[PDB]
DNA sequence: GGGGGAAGGATTC
DNA sequence: CATGGAATCCTTCCCCC
């Protein structure tokens, strides 16, 4: 069992130095503006000139230019980012039959048939990149391993354009030594809950009563990281198919008010229609980010496929009961389309 | 005493 | 001051063998 990761460095900041290559070595900083203000968002992502200095994704577009404010701010172009994405998933497919796309810049293959031992593993790592820098120019970090977690994990320490084995001596000390919270899965939320249970490493996990780890992270998570010290995890790589399409978007104002949130949800609406794409949903959720950054929403599954038209209609009730509940004025609003036919 | 949906929410990358 | 898309996994009904 070799599992061949692949993750695309700094992915949205490379590809905009791709579509600009004189932007190559200066900081540069993708960025979501929100129209609150100037200035208003977020930062999706930067390069490592702009990461060194302390400005990476989630922070304030703002924190950023008091850090560094001469880079390059750039907004998000996120239709081009899939379109490049896209073609570098179907270099990857000449490679393996099985692969699974994990998320716009990583995918695992299967390649336990392609090879038959580590070193051929490595090299034909090195073909997988070599290939995408010269087709599409973008570099990427590689990670090997005898599974998904330890290839991923592989890749986290090898990066950025960087190729890294995780063989079966060095997955028993991980096991060991890795700190619990570099391990795929375990946010700031699990981390900050294995603590109080005293967990630090994968080891811990067997010397602890499943039924009190159960209690403490849900059994899913449980089974997860018990299976993982245990060195027993061995989920196939599969293709996931899409099973939802939708769109959030942030409003200048915070509000509580049907007629103002109204435009925003409708544009929501029809964007989200538009990427379903000959797809037919018979279920909708409409999702409110309140002020106090609490997530709420409200949905109704139908016996049929949903229209645009029922869409609407149905989008605006079901804004109306988030409305009728937390009196908490809402900041963000969007819908969300599931169970296509 | 449990299957199978459906909802509202939690957590992660 | 802090965007945005989607998967998986909870917990709680709910209907009803
Ligand atoms: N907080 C975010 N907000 C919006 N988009 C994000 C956010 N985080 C990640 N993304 C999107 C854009 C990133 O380029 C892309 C890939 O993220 P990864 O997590 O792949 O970061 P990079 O941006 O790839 O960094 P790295 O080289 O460390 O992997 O996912
Ligand atoms: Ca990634
Ligand atoms: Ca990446
Ligand atoms: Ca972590």
């Amino acid at each position: 069992m070799i599992v061949l990761f692949v993750d695309f460095d700094y992915f949205y900041a490379q590809v905009e130095e791709v579509l600009n290559p004189s932007l190559k070595g200066k900081p540069v900083v993708v960025c979501v503006f929100s129209g609150r203000f100037e200035d208003s968002g977020a930062v999706a992502t930067a390069n490592y000139e702009a990461r060194k200095f302390g400005v990476k994704a989630g922070i304030p577009i703002v924190e950023a230019k008091k850090i560094l404010p001469n880079a390059v701010y750039l907004p998000m172009r996120k239709e081009v980012y899939q379109q490049v994405s896209s073609r570098i998933m179907n270099l990857l497919r000449e490679y393996s039959e099985k692969i699974e796309i994990a998320s716009i810049d990583e995918a695992y293959l299967d390649i336990s048939d392609k090879v038959r031992d580590y070193r051929e593993a490595y090299n034909l790592g090195l073909e997988i990149k070599n290939k995408i820098l010269e087709k599409e120019k973008i570099t990427v970090t590689v990670g090997i391993s005898k599974n998904k977690v330890f290839a991923k994990i592989a890749a986290d320490m090898a990066k950025p354009n960087g190729i890294k084995v995780i063989d079966d001596e060095e997955v028993k000390r991980l096991i060991r030594e890795l700190d619990i919270a570099d391990v795929p899965g375990i946010g700031n939320i699990t981390a900050e809950k294995l603590k109080k249970l005293g967990i630090n490493k994968l080891v811990d996990t067997l010397s602890i009563e499943f039924d009190k780890l159960k209690g403490m992270i849900g059994e899913a998570k449980a089974k997860y990281l018990i299976s993982l010290a245990r060195d027993e995890y061995n989920e196939p790589i599969r293709t996931r198919v899409r099973k939802s399409i939708g769109r959030i978007v942030t409003m200048k104002r915070n509000s509580r008010n049907l007629e103002e949130i109204k435009p925003y949800l409708f544009r929501a609406i029809e964007e989200s229609y538009y990427k379903l794409d000959k797809r037919i949903p018979k279920a909708i959720h409409v999702v409110a980010v309140t002020e106090d950054l609490d997530i709420v929403s409200r949905g109704r599954t139908f016996p049929h496929g949903i229209s645009k038209e029922t869409a609407y209609s149905e989008s605006v009730k079901l804004l109306q009961k988030i409305l009728e509940e937390d009196e908490r004025k809402i900041r963000r609003i969007g819908v969300r389309f599931s169970k296509f036919i």
